[PDB]
C-alpha cells in the first residue's frame, strides 16, 4: 500500500540525509516565523509593487534555503504566498518575480503546497505578453545566480524573463523528479485546455504579416506553450488522448499550419554559413535580426516536431489526425530534404531525424498516410520513395568519406569533428533506411520501387546499415525491446528482398 515502503525510496531517503546537499534543521527556528511574517506582509496588494517586488524576490533568496524551504511547505504558507501574489499577471516586474520565486520553490516536491489557484496563476504569466532598468538588471542578475545554485540551471540575463521562468516551472513541476502528481492536475483542471489556446493564437498571428519583435514573439509564444505539452506528454497517454481530442484536435490543427509556416520563414532568414543568399530583401547570416528570428524559427520547429512525435508515437488517432492536416506529410518532408540547408551546420542533424522520426510514426500503421507519402512529390521534382531512397544513398558516402578525411588524421581535432559528422551521416541515413523499409514491409509495390532506385538493386547497403544502426542504439540505451526486435524484423525483411 501507499505506505509501504521498498528498498529504493528507503535507499533515497537515507542517502539523502548521510551525504548530505541537504543541510537541514527539522527545529522551529522562530528566526523563520519572525522572518517569514515580515516577508508576507510585503507581498501584500496594499503595499507599493517595487516593495512587493523585493520581498519576493528576498523570499525567494532565503528560499535557495532547503531547510527554509521545508519550513515554508511545513507550515502551509506556499499557496498562501502566491494567493497574495495572484495579480501578478497585471504587472511585468512582480510577474518576473513570482514566476523566479515558484521556479525555485519547484526544486522540491509541491504536490502538498501548491493548490489549483497558484497553478493557474503560473499557467497565466507563462500566457502574458508585452523605465526602471539598472536594478531591474540586478534583480535579473539575482535571479540568475539562485537558478544555478538552486537548480544547476544556468541562464543568459536575456532569458530572465516571464515567460521563460514560468515555463522553467511548468516544466519542473511535470519532470521526472516531479512525479505525475501535475502532469495529471494540469489536464483535469483546464491547464492544459489554455495552453493549447495560447497555442492557438500564437500560431495564429504567423500566419498575418508582422514585424520582427511581433513575429519573434508569436513564435516564441508558440514554444514556451508546446514545450510544457510535449513535457507533460512524455509517458502519459492520458495527456496525448486529452491533447487529441480537445477543441476538434486543435493542438495538432495548429502545430501542423505552424510547422509549414515555420517551414517558409526558416527561408527568410537564413543563416547557413556555407551558403550565399541573392535577395538583398533577406537578412544577412550574421545581422542580429537574422540570427534572433531565424533561431526563433528553429526552436519552434523543433518544439512542435517535438509534441507531434509524443502525440503520433504510440497513438494511432494521433497519428491519423496529424496525418490528415493539410500539408503535414510534405512539410514533414521537407523538414528533411529542404529546411536544413537555411540552417547552420550544427543543427541540421537534429532536425533531419526529427522529421524522419515523425514520419515514419505517420507511416507506421496508417495506411492513408502511408498512401499519401508515396504519392507525394519533392525536391532535391520527383517522387518521394525515391527522393528517399537518394538521400540515403547520399548520406551512406558522405558518412564513408567524413570516416575517410578522419582515418587519415588519425595517422598523418578536425578528425573529431569528421568523426562527429561520420557519425551523424550514419544515423540519417539509417532512419531514412528505416522508413524505407517500413513502406516496404507494409507493401511488396514499395519493394519494387526502392529496387529499381537501388545500385543492382542491392538492398545489403540498407541491411547492413541497419545492423550498424541498431548495435549503435544499444550503446545509447535509447530504445527497449519492442523497439530493438522491429527494427531486427525490418532488417529480416529486406535482408530477403
Amino acid at each position: 500500500g501507499p505506505l509501504g515502503s521498498g528498498r529504493p525510496e528507503l535507499y533515497t531517503v537515507v542517502q539523502h540525509v548521510k551525504h548530505f546537499n541537504d543541510v537541514v534543521e527539522f527545529g522551529e527556528n522562530q528566526e523563520f516565523t519572525d522572518d517569514i511574517e515580515y516577508l508576507l506582509s510585503g507581498l501584500k496588494s496594499t503595499q507599493p509593487l517595487n516593495t512587493r517586488c523585493l520581498s519576493v524576490i528576498s523570499l525567494a533568496t532565503k528560499c535557495a534555503m532547503p531547510s527554509f524551504r521545508m519550513h515554508l511547505r511545513a507550515h502551509g504558507m506556499v499557496a498562501m504566498v502566491f494567493k497574495t501574489l495572484d495579480d501578478s499577471q497585471h504587472h511585468q516586474n512582480l510577474s518576473l518575480c513570482t514566476a523566479a520565486l515558484m521556479y525555485i520553490l519547484s526544486r522540491d516536491r509541491l504536490n502538498m503546497d501548491l493548490d489549483r489557484a497558484s497553478l493557474d496563476l503560473m499557467i497565466r504569466l507563462l500566457e502574458l505578453e508585452q523605465l526602471n532598468e539598472k536594478d531591474m538588471n540586478k534583480i535579473k542578475e539575482k535571479i540568475r545566480r539562485l537558478c544555478e545554485t538552486v537548480h544547476n540551471k544556468h541562464l543568459d540575463l536575456e532569458n530572465i524573463t516571464t515567460g521563460h521562468l514560468a515555463m522553467e516551472t511548468l516544466l519542473s513541476l511535470t519532470s521526472k523528479r516531479a512525479g505525475d502528481w501535475f502532469k495529471e492536475e494540469l489536464r483535469l483542471l483546464g491547464g492544459l485546455d489554455h495552453i493549447v489556446d495560447k497555442v492557438k493564437e500564437c500560431v495564429d498571428h504567423l500566419s498575418r504579416d508582422e514585424d520582427e519583435e511581433k513575429l519573434v514573439a508569436s513564435l516564441w509564444g508558440a514554444e514556451r506553450c508546446l514545450r510544457v505539452l510535449e513535457s507533460v506528454t512524455v509517458h502519459n497517454p492520458e495527456n496525448q488522448s486529452y491533447l487529441i481530442a480537445y477543441k476538434d484536435s486543435q493542438l495538432i490543427v495548429s502545430s501542423a499550419k505552424a510547422l509549414q509556416h515555420c517551414e517558409e520563414l526558416i527561408q527568410q532568414y537564413n543563416r547557413a554559413e556555407d551558403s550565399i543568399c541573392l535577395a538583398d530583401s533577406k537578412p544577412l547570416p550574421h545581422q542580429n535580426v537574422t540570427n534572433h528570428v531565424g533561431k526563433a524559427v528553429e526552436d519552434c520547429m523543433r518544439a512542435i516536431i517535438g509534441v507531434l512525435l509524443n502525440l503520433t508515437n504510440d497513438n494511432e488517432w494521433g497519428s491519423t489526425k496529424t496525418g490528415e492536416q493539410d500539408g503535414l506529410i510534405g512539410t514533414a518532408l521537407n523538414c528533411v530534404l529542404q529546411v536544413p540547408k537555411y540552417l547552420p551546420q550544427e543543427q541540421r542533424f537534429d532536425i533531419r531525424v526529427l522529421g524522419l522520426g515523425l514520419l515514419i510514426n505517420l507511416v507506421e500503421y496508417s495506411a492513408r498516410n502511408r498512401h499519401c507519402l508515396v504519392n507525394m512529390e519533392t525536391s532535391c521534382q520527383v517522387h518521394a520513395v525515391q527522393a528517399l531512397v537518394q538521400l540515403f544513398l547520399e548520406r551512406e558516402r558522405a558518412a564513408q568519406l567524413a570516416e575517410s578525411k578522419t582515418d587519415e588524421l588519425i595517422k598523418d581535432n578536425k578528425a573529431l569533428q569528421h568523426a562527429g559528422k561520420h557519425m551523424e551521416d550514419c544515423i540519417v541515413a539509417s532512419y531514412t533506411a528505416l522508413l524505407l523499409g517500413c513502406l516496404c514491409q507494409e507493401s511488396p509495390i514499395n519493394v519494387t520501387t526502392v529496387r529499381e532506385y537501388l545500385p543492382e538493386g542491392d538492398f545489403s547497403i540498407m541491411t547492413e546499415m541497419l545492423k550498424k544502426f541498431l548495435s549503435f542504439m544499444n550503446l545509447t540505451c535509447a530504445v527497449g525491446t519492442t523497439g530493438q526486435k522491429s527494427i531486427s524484423r525490418v532488417i529480416e525483411y529486406l535482408e530477403h528482398c
